């Protein structure tokens, strides 16, 4: 008496007759010799549970016209070297803070002085690991030998301030795994993918603030010079990000690249051409990259050149680009959808929340970290993210919060909606207070009634505290470079300058302390933390949550 079973691998699913009391291992070794692999390299699972290969039918109650699935499997073996671009602060302490060894992650940062860009960028990235990893070797030879993630986290991060310093992606996000950050989350897809590439591509490249998943199987990897994953996105999206654009007839080959094209633009295509948005996942081979790198050199000297991978080496891919590249032209590109692909932008704070929400509801938009809260929160107090903070019993709050980085204390602090609160340890025992707003997008010059700070213009928070111009020392042009945060060395003092800059400037006290102290900027802040006084924080609102006792 035989059965009859599906096996799925994602796409298709494929019919097996076998005796109930037979073991799956004959099956199983049929269906990896289908798939050109071996029985060792898959995961057989059946109702979520992985079967073994002596098992039989019988043993596990399946009838006919059952469906296993076939998962593949590179958790252990060959791991790739992780190249982080990362800003240069937390390059000096990275492996410390993370407690990561020197021979899996590399990381460096953009040199002092001019940028490189995301091509440009990669390059000297590439560049740094080979010129500590190379053992000898030449570059050609070096590159060949391991496949390598690369993720670019090196930016100024302007509207993620909570996070900046510690470059976005060492953000930990909560859960509803041990403990886990950005990084952590994301980095599976990453080497599950440059397990299942080719073995000619040895260099993945990651950059944007998108956490992007899927909760399907992905399809093969092909042999181009050039992989890039994308989304089938509809123009009311494609408008917004990088857009590959294929003929209608060859939904595989790239056609060209566009960057944030107009809705007009896409209208007047939809009847050619197809459109995925870029995630922001590229994959090269080992001749791609010579390419991009030498067009990340100068022409005489071979030194560094701005080059945008995406704007410059990008819009030169395909059979008809846009932009000419006797090279780049060359290399072979292939677009693959990403087989139940989801993305969730984190680059601005409202993102943060929604997104680490919406993720959350994957696998009520409250979120509390490594923190002691002190005060009732209910579901009036929404949109709310509180982490490596202190939150005293005095504190009023509202909703639509960032509050990251507060030590302990007894602050009679009131926080207005859409204000958010951010302490940054300086020095070996000093404070900045960078409180900011929710919307705040730190660019702007100061006397524009645009530019805010903490949701209200600068110009009239400064006069709301009967500050001018004239106690800004430095440039003006850039909301991002405007030294106005203090540096205060007693919780005492940064509660009441804290008070001062948000709804008490009455408070006389705090404009003194602010008047004696040393102003900050976003950059200088995000350049001089210090992050080992900040982890250790963390650490030590941990160890108070696991104390089960404790109320």
């Amino acid at each position: 008496t035989h059965i009859n079973l599906k096996v799925s691998d994602g796409s298709s699913e494929i019919f097996f007759k076998i005796k109930k009391t037979t073991p799956l291992r004959r099956l199983m070794e049929a269906f990896a010799k289908r798939q050109g692999k071996e029985m060792d390299s898959l995961r057989f699972l059946y109702d979520g549970i992985r079967i073994q290969a002596d098992q039989t039918p019988e043993d596990l109650d399946m009838e006919d016209n059952d469906i296993i699935e076939a998962h593949r499997e590179q958790i252990g073996g060959e791991f790739m070297q992780k190249l982080l671009s990362l800003p240069s602060n937390l390059v000096q302490s990275f492996h410390e803070l993370e407690r990561v060894n020197r021979t899996d992650w590399f990381c460096t940062s953009d040199p002092v002085g001019k940028k490189l860009g995301s091509g440009g960028g990669t390059s000297w990235l590439l560049e740094e690991c080979y010129n500590e990893y190379s053992d000898g070797a030449t570059f050609g030879e070096w590159l060949e030998k391991e496949k390598r993630i690369l993720l670019h986290a090196g930016g100024q991060s302007r509207r993620l301030p909570g996070y900046a310093p510690s470059g976005k992606i060492l953000t930990p996000v909560p859960v509803f795994h041990l403990g886990q950050n950005l990084l952590s989350l994301q980095l599976p897809l990453y080497e599950k993918i440059m397990s299942l590439a080719p073995d000619k591509l040895h260099t993945l490249i990651a950059s944007g603030d998108v956490y992007i998943r899927s909760e399907k199987p992905l399809q093969s990897i092909p042999e181009a010079d050039v992989v890039c994953y994308g989304l089938w996105v509809d123009p009311s999206l494609a408008t917004h990000h990088g857009v590959f654009a294929s003929d209608r007839k060859h939904p595989e080959q790239l056609d060209f690249m566009l960057q944030k094209p107009s809705l007009a633009e896409l209208e007047s295509l939809s009847k050619t051409h197809l459109f995925l948005m870029d995630i922001g996942i590229w994959l090269l081979s080992d001749r791609a990259v010579e390419i991009l790198m030498k067009r990340s050199h100068k022409e005489s000297s071979e030194e560094l050149k701005y080059y945008d991978l995406y704007s410059d080496f990008g819009l030169a891919l395909g059979t008809h680009p846009r932009i000419e590249d006797e090279e780049v032209n060359t290399l072979s590109v292939a677009i693959l959808p990403l087989p139940g692909g989801e993305f969730y932008h984190y680059g601005t704070s409202k993102e943060l929340i929604s997104s680490t929400l919406s993720v959350q509801n994957k696998v009520p938009a409250m979120f509390v970290q490594n923190a002691v809260v002190r005060i009732p929160l209910c579901a009036e107090n929404a949109d709310l993210w509180i982490e490596n903070s202190h939150i005293g019993p005095k504190w009023k709050i509202a909703s639509r919060h960032i509050i990251t980085g507060v030590p302990e204390n007894d602050w009679s602090l009131a926080v207005p909606a859409g204000v958010c609160v951010d302490v940054v340890p300086m020095g070996d025992k000093g404070f900045v207070a960078r409180p900011y707003g929710l919307d705040d997008v730190f660019k702007g010059d100061l006397r524009d009634s645009k530019t805010t700070l903490t949701g209200i213009p600068f110009g009239e928070w400064m006069s709301k505290r009967g500050l001018s111009y004239t106690d800004l020392k430095g440039r003006t042009d850039d909301l991002q470079a405007v030294s106005v945060f203090p540096m205060v060395n007693s919780v005492e003092e940064l509660g009441l300058v804290l008070r001062w800059m948000l709804s008490e400037p009455e408070l006389e006290e705090g404009k003194n302390i602010w008047l004696r102290s040393e102003h900050f900027s976003a950059d200088e802040i995000s350049a001089g933390a210090n992050l080992k006084r900040l982890y250790a924080q963390r650490e030590e609102f941990r160890k108070g949550n696991w104390k089960a006792l404790a109320v």
